[PDB]
């Protein structure tokens, strides 16, 4: 079977053929590439965007805000409840691609924390990571695809040659090594929280196609056929 | 001049004349006693419980969940924007009160967290607390009212005898010493997350009056009137 | 070649012929089973303890408490420093063992935090992860030898039956999934902290053979011939 | 009665009048001026350096590094028993000076996490602060002295000009609102570590005088004649 994903993409490139609104735009996925919310977002190529990521199973609201130094917010949510969507493990992750046009999925840092909260107190668990610039040989991640850390500590997503020129048609993908429990039949209150920072540049006059946070099935894995607007998270468009 | 309050109340004691709901409930209090969202709770009188509460700016979701070992939990929401209620800097609290009937209002922990962010992944400000003991001499808290700590290193938020025995007309709030920083002009997202864990025991067969976790402006105290259903939080019932 | 071990043991037999002193006793281990340094455990089997366990590289100390409610600690404490004891990637570890005679080797919770820091705040790492009790499928765990989770949620990393009793000459280690990143050529300051709760119970007069916390190169497993006193690290008493 | 002082001293001028080492040193103060351990300062005036300090009561070692951008690297250590020294409760704070000669004392961050353990995973006491920025009334800081905080949102400790030159012969404190508990009659450890980055500049051939990170009694002020070399914290040179 495909895998299950939960997704918020920074969409750069409008595929108005699937859904797309026609413009760059955050988005929430759940399950499908036709984003369930979206909102406008207007890009700063070049200039370093942080985004946030919220969600909790009480609120049952998936939240997610996008910034850059000195400009205004962009801000998208969902309520779902995550416990019918997603298993009780998963791995999280990040994804990039770029297709006939292209840009660089720099990610200059990234941070998760996630809580599992039951009736007991003493029936808990937590797991928090944190990356200000990545290894060389990275052991906590698990790398797919074109995905690869350059020699300035970078994680690069998708290909860039040695001066740091981006490609096309690439895809690639980052997962935290050590799987989730993000829920369980006892559980009081799940949460999550992630951060990341990022740099698109692009010599392209129409930059794409983009940056995801991902959560999946412990063993997802790049679907064949999910190049460029399918954001090497799905197989097709539906 | 009236203080400014938010509150999640777990409010034993049905004041249907001021309209409560005609069972015990939790409920969310943006500046009035009459909650502007309540849920049934299944009180266990006798049995440790657990309150989590969450909020994040993004969300613009205030979220509460009571629960017992071996039991089903409560969920109460309501949308609300936070920025438009209360003031930038804001004191966090515990109160408690008994009127005509009476319950011990005991806090065996109490915890807290605040962050406020923008473009990186380290957050410009951040704050956390957490109590598992209260100290013989609680230094980092302002008591007002009758609230003390006990032999055994809890918090009393009402009055009880040596025996353990809870006495009517009593009230007492528990505020954490340094003020908290909740939004400011800069602000991309603020997010709160606060749990208490209580003991309500009551010789009674309706206990009353309940517990609060609430956040005010920084200078709060008891008002003159606030009282058995009032919580220890507003001056009348409006 | 063989596995490089940092570890603190609870070491609860005496094996005077392999330098152990003649009563039970904690020890930090470095490459040897011979402890660096060693102090008299007063053991309450039966009962729930704690241990504690920390270090940075700037003190260059590491140190371990064990305690248990109502009693006085036991510390031990070791100078030493620690990159040209391990590699720079590690995987961290609890490990346990019975021999001739017998223990229950029961986990009850574990938690362990690591921090590397240079100065970019934007070059750097921390790990946290924190377990009360434990899954019936715990997909973060790598389990080894004997080493499995019951239906009470606890970790027993040696052989007990269904009706909670404890088997001789048993091995079981538990490891967090993901590698720990404890070291890097620009590196300014690294530490880590650890704590875990345990239970060992035992119907012998003598109980053995102990519980340890380690760190190991990241492909660490249970070395042939390091049942017993050797505690499930070592391949020979050298 | 005078304050109680623990102080890790950032010492940029020599004062061998009274037992300073004949150069710019980091030192660590024991309820004294006189350093009980010093190390030779690795200076960059005009660079951002950072500071890390650490203690747990097991290991008793209180240990400070000072580094620029990764580079220029100095350590301090000292063996302490500070539940000898320090009062149970205490404020922790910041302090700077200049004299007859003169430096920025600019803060760019700070945060503190202090914690007490006994017998479990979670902390019976834990506080946690985090400032990278400074608010323009930042109402959790005690603000002595010349203290203010500037338009970019650093906290300036002794005097600047509008356009950016320091005054000579100023003194400037920030303490955290709430009072810290850092040791109890039962605990079974205690641990705090702090961190801070600052801008030193100098239109001085020899800059002066400081800055510390130090641990007072709640009730801590700037003590008559403890500018220049006394660093704002100590009446005289005993
Ligand atoms: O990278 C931008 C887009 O490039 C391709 O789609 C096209 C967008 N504009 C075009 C113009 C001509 C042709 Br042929 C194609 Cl395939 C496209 C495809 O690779 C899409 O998946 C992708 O979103
Ligand atoms: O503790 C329960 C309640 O007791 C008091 O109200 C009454 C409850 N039963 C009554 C019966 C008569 C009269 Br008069 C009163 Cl005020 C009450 C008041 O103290 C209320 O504020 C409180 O909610
Ligand atoms: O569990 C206790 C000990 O049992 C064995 O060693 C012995 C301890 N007392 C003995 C008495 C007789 C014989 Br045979 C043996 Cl092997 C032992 C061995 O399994 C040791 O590794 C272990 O430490
Ligand atoms: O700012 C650096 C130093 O300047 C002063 O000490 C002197 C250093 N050189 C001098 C030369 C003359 C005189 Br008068 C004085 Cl007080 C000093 C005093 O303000 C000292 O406390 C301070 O350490
Ligand atoms: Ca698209
Ligand atoms: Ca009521
Ligand atoms: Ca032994
Ligand atoms: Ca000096
Ligand atoms: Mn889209
Ligand atoms: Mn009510
Ligand atoms: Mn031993
Ligand atoms: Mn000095």
């Amino acid at each position: 079977m495909a895998d299950t994903i939960v997704a918020v993409e920074l969409d750069s490139y409008p595929n108005t053929d699937i859904g797309d609104p026609n413009y760059p735009h955050i988005g929430i996925d759940i399950k499908s590439i036709r984003s369930k919310s979206t909102a406008r977002w207007n890009m700063q190529t070049g200039k370093v965007g942080t985004v946030h990521i919220s969600y909790n199973s009480v609120a049952k609201r998936l939240s997610a805000v996008v910034s850059y130094s000195g400009s205004s917010s962009t801000t998208v949510s969902y309520d779902v409840d995550l416990n019918n969507v997603l298993p009780e493990w998963v791995r999280v992750g990040l994804s990039a691609t770029t297709g006939l046009y292209k840009e660089t999925n720099t990610i200059l840092s990234w941070s998760f924390t996630s809580k599992l909260k039951t009736n007991s107190i003493a029936d808990e668990n937590s797991l928090h990571f944190s990356f200000h610039k990545f290894s060389q040989n990275p052991k906590d991640l698990i790398l797919q695809g074109d995905a690869f850390t350059d020699s300035d500590g970078n994680l690069q997503l998708t290909k860039v040659s040695s001066s740091g020129d981006p490609q096309g048609n690439s895809v690639g993908r980052a997962l935290f090594y050590a799987p989730v429990h993000i829920w369980e039949k006892s559980a009081v209150v799940a949460s999550f929280d992630a951060t990341f920072t990022f740099l698109i540049k692009s010599p392209d006059r129409e930059p794409a196609d983009g940056i995801t946070f991902f959560i999946a099935n412990t063993d997802t894995s790049i679907p064949s056929g999910s190049g460029g607007r399918l954001l090497g998270l799905f197989p097709d468009a539906n």
